[PDB]
């Protein structure tokens, strides 16, 4: 698994 931590760039799923 490798979800991202705080949105810390355009690899997470909680920056839309």
């Amino acid at each position: 698994n490798d979800d991202c931590e705080l949105c810390v760039n355009v690899a997470c799923t909680g920056c839309l």
